[PDB]
RNA sequence: UCCAUGGAUCUCCGAUCGGGAAACCGUAUCCAAGCUCCGUGGCUAGUCUGCGCUCUUUGGACUUUGAAAACUUAGCGAACU
């Protein structure tokens, strides 16, 4: 589209005579396509030039653009010019300076981890601005982004110094950090951390949202402990909760890498059972089939391979295109051209590409 | 219990990676091709699409050292008597 135009413009000359063939001719400038004008910029990393358009259109409807543009500007990496952009933002009413402005550009920098710049120009125009709740639940998210545990801490025991208080999105946030830590500087140090803030979540109140399952397997799966993440997720009753897409595919994820292909497919029918999985992914079973095509259990492969082709859907060329190739790796006991039988051949519809499968694993194992 | 076969573990010096006061004290690389793991870039988010790491294990080539009684064949070569 235009974007794709604007894309082969790798060169600044040709967005002015574009853009004077669009604001002057075909009128597209005249609407927010300034955002994809002034993101064109951000990523030509000419925030310059982006403020050049931002000045030249200066129309008051930059609501979508300037809110991109900031996006551009925190990704491309520049909090201080953010700032300065934000005063800007005040001084070319494309936004206002108002709780909306604010509480988006919160999330926009909130996603990187520069929530110094952050807090402070929060703290500074919480004089025009004060009750921003959004605000006040994201920093805790941007300075775990940060992982500086200190100042999650201390964002913590300053909003309890306040009229504000923690919610139960703050001590996930605050979890992830923790056993992120954990599991990257001592597994074992994650054991007691987990409680030590879910009881803060207690004292709180706070309610253990299927969110936080979500944190407690997909911190448990990195760290090759599976077995308390599954009975956890049996244990999913107490707390009122239950499972999701997350929990589905990490618990048939790291149900594989341990050796527990039977419970592996019990669970991929458990979710389609529990029915969040009206669509597991074109990619999932690809995924965990490089499991188990890593693990040398073809065997099982082809089996959940009948599975998924029972359950129906197609399996691009992205199965094909590997799966015997995995099957003469499997080579050290050569029963590859036996099963070359079985899928080579096969594919029939995608038969030339079914059968350009032999030369690679033939160049693997000339 | 027990026999035979074949498998599991199999501490140390002698010693042979370095030190050593014998039985103790210190410690892999290079390169391919493997899922996992951990951020990185993509902004074009398209299997959302791609790079570059690691710990490891395979499988190689680098990475490397062996002893005895008499016998034999040699090199030396004596005094007592």
């Amino acid at each position: 589209l235009q974007t794709l135009n604007l894309s082969p413009e790798a060169g600044r000359a040709a967005l002015g005579f574009n853009e004077w063939l669009d604001s002057n001719s075909n009128f597209s400038h005249t609407d927010e396509t300034v955002s994809f004008f002034v993101d064109y910029f951000g990523r030509r990393k000419d925030f310059k030039g982006m403020l050049e358009i931002i000045s030249k259109y200066k129309g008051i409807a930059g609501g979508k653009t300037l809110e991109s543009a900031i996006d551009r500007l925190v990704r491309a990496g520049r909090p201080k010019q953010v700032t300065d952009f934000f005063e800007k933002m005040e001084n070319d009413y494309g936004l206002k300076r108002d709780k909306e402005s604010l509480t988006l550009v919160v999330k926009k920098l909130c996603e990187k981890g520069h929530a110094s710049i952050a807090e402070k120009m929060v703290k500074n125009t919480a004089n025009e601005i004060f009750p921003d709740e959004n605000i006040c639940d994201l920093l805790i998210s941007g300075w775990c982004i940060a992982e500086k545990l200190d100042e999650a801490t201390r964002l913590a025991g300053e909003m309890s110094r306040g009229g504000f208080e923690i919610g139960t999105k703050a001590y996930n946030m605050m979890l992830d950090c923790v056993c992120k830590l954990c599991r990257k500087k001592d597994p074992f140090k994650l054991q007691p951390e987990v409680e030590k803030v879910l009881l803060e979540m207690e004292f709180r109140g706070v309610p253990r949202n299927t969110e936080t399952f979500n944190v407690l397997i997909n911190n448990l799966c990195k760290i090759r402990r599976t077995e308390e993440a599954m009975t956890l997720f049996g244990r999913m009753g107490e707390w009122g909760c239950q499972p999701d897409a997350e929990t589905y595919l990490v618990l048939i994820r790291s149900l594989y890498q341990a050796a527990r292909i039977g419970e592996g497919d019990e669970m991929i029918d458990k979710m389609k059972s529990a029915g969040y999985g009206e669509l597991l992914n074109k990619k999932e079973y690809y995924g965990f089939l490089k499991i188990l095509c890593g693990i040398e259990r073809l065997e099982h492969a082809m089996s959940v391979f009948k599975s998924m082709k029972a359950n129906g859907c197609k399996p691009g060329i992205k199965t094909y295109d590997l799966l015997m190739g995995k099957m003469c790796a499997n080579n050290q006991l050569t029963r590859a051209n036996g099963l070359y039988k079985e899928a080579a051949k096969k594919g029939i519809a995608v038969s030339p590409k079914e059968y350009r499968v032999d030369p690679r694993f033939m160049k693997k194992k000339t």
